[PDB]
């Protein structure tokens, strides 16, 4: 509940005048879907799969992945963190086949 | 065939060398530390007044000027190297993507393929196209079709960034 | 034949690397700082009346001097190369000189080429007889048989301009 | 005839001795005889060409151009901006394929 | 044959890079300009009684000696590149000293080449045989046959030089 | 097959270039001429009582250093490349030691080579084990299973250093 | 016996304290078993192959062929300068296979 | 004889430190050994022949022969100069053809 309250907490600073706003407020809409997505996955041991994905993922394709698949976000993330290899490759590789396997995972639900 | 035609002549124009000034890459040389502001009476002042340290570290800062200006050319040198095998990849994949337009004559056979993918041309940037016939070389014509037959659609496509089009698009390929 | 054979030793000579004197490319080293100039009292009285800002850009310049200097050297180096690789294609370009030649033997056979050519030769500069061959080979021979049965065109040929000649020679071409 | 005009002003400028003359006097000339072979072509059109001719070559090719064909120019530079992506190519191209154009434009003529 | 595989193998050596020490050309570094003796009270006497010409000059001496320096170094990467080229020139003529053998072995056929030819090499430095071999490669094994046959032409041979001793080999080639 | 399948692992490990840190070869940096020490008083009383002689040299060693560093850069280049050809060589005779230790499992399947295979490598270091299956590589297997056969003889070889060990491994070869 | 004494006055020097000297030690004796082993050889010319082994390869190699082999010593070195071809060899190749040749010279005996 | 004479000049000049001084001695002993085979030539009229050879061969290719050949150098020089048609096709030529020449009017005696 954490990193959901600092995100709030600076989402709020935004919208109080702290100053490529409306996409963060998309941003927390979809962090809230995402978690609701995060109880449908059900499997309790994500929480270090997606620390890892934060540090080791620029944030920008992060949030593109989590503002694109708002129902399935939470898998996506937890099935790219079990297979890490996958994600380095495709750290040195384009985004568009890391969005194809995004796309595969689509495809099991 | 004349655009093919027009292609592939850019091919091998870049086969041979022909690179523009454009990409020609120039050295990022970093500045050189200031002559003045280190070795006047102020800096004296800060080295126990004398003008010997002021010339011993002016002489470093020269040396060490030298090899990062010296990276700094032979780096040029690395990422113009850099960019002649990005240009041979490109190649690689423009000759798949010849050979692809070649299969495409081949095998397609059903549609007016000319004016749509001319239309395709004048919608979407060039980047767009390259993109997906790269990835979908055989069912880019039949892609550019559906495309055309949904002009709502295509506005849609010039309205939105590149890769995002990717998907729905593999996604529309895959509705097909 | 004869004017063949020399041609195509010339070739064989520059093939080898027989560079003329005239055609090493010296090295345009820019010119240095002045001494005097710059470090005297007068640029002292310029910085606060002191050797030290004196010595400090005048280690500067020398610096400076050396990586001009040194890129002068390795530019004199880069288009020396590119000096040999032009040699490359006209002698590429003059061996279809010289095969276009033995073609024109070949296939002309109705003219009297050897005096005719000759005239030619005489008449105008190298460079553009050279001009000619390059860009029609085949017709070259007629092309000069047509001139040398027009004088006066000829002698307009050599009053005026290579590349304008040429007009002449491709719409003369096109004439017939 | 604003063209004219502003030419035949920085012309004046230069002979009045506000500094290479010699080619600027007969560029004079052969503008002279350039809108003479453009009364020649006789298409009312050929102004937005040549402004796109102007705007899209340096100075300096245009500037041979018009020196080189003083009877054909208009003709040269209208045909050659009805087909400007010939003029882009040979804008990537050397000038000698273009002159070889160039002489062939001579050619229907 | 034995001895035609060790040719071949020095042959794979020399292919792949095995460059002797000796053979490493060393840059010829010119001496640079002394400092004492330029820079000292003597040069100011020189210069008008001052430190600054000795200076200004001892500043041109070290940039000038920097580039001589590196066109030395230059240089000798250049010799190094020209080495290796006569190397692989050398390389083909011993290829084709090789297919000789082999041709020798093949045609001749006749002599006792072996013994006859372990004598010549016995006898005469081995850069005399290995031109005889690039000039005459076929007849090569009979002229050291003719060679065996007359010891005392043979220590004529051998008491004088290469290039004379050709003309021997040649003269006596074209007496057969 | 395990260890077979990690070796390889390793294998293509190194051919795609997963240089470890400490295999990154430091360029050795010569020290640089010190400034106090030579460019002092106590050197100007050297050299006849001034500061010209000083600056001299010291812009002389400043030059040599550079040059001297400059080798030494350029070296750690050249050594890098030599490592690089040295793991290229490895894995050549890492890629034989796999094809010989399919080529063991293809032929000897008489003994209990798995266990006997991890004794010995639990024994004796890997460096004498890549020795062995380097120059005996299809007897290797047998080796380990006399070795095995003989645990006296195998903790002397233990105690004792690997090119001897090894003559241990070859006499004992042809011994059998 | 010149040699000995040589190596005799070396060794008692660095007994002595004028300084890595076990090692010393065993080649000392090592050494007399050398020469113990030279006189097992018994063909009296081995001493101009010995004086071209000590200059044609390093000390190291030399003293660890000496030290190795106590008992065939004199033999192996006698035969390498036999053939110095394959020393010269093994001069540009590793030392695994000239030690594979010391092996085979130890097969004979 | 005038010829002799500035060349024996010129050697006693570098003989006197007057200053590559080995083969300009051998050069004055082939030189004489030279007009020895001069007179052994005995046709008066090869001055001007090697006049002109002086005048259209560099100096070193000319000292070339003239130290290769001590015993044929006049004849060698008096028939190249029979047929200086050839001597121009060698001076467009590589040397080795104009040696195999050479190497002929040997074969003659």
């Amino acid at each position: 509940r954490k990193r959901q309250r600092e995100l709030e907490q600076q989402m709020e600073a935004v919208k109080r005048g702290e100053l490529f706003t409306q996409q963060s407020a998309q941003y927390v809409e979809a962090a809230r879907k995402h978690y609701d997505a995060a109880e449908k996955l059900n499997i309790p041991d994500y929480q270090e799969k997606e620390d890892a994905f934060m540090q080791l993922v620029p944030p920008a394709v992060g949030a593109d992945i989590m503002r694109l698949f708002p129902e399935k976000s939470a898998a996506l993330m937890y099935h790219l963190g079990a297979n890490p290899e996958k994600a380095r490759q495709l750290l040195a590789m384009d985004g568009q086949s890391a969005l194809i396997e995004l796309t595969r995972l689509s495809e099991r639900l």
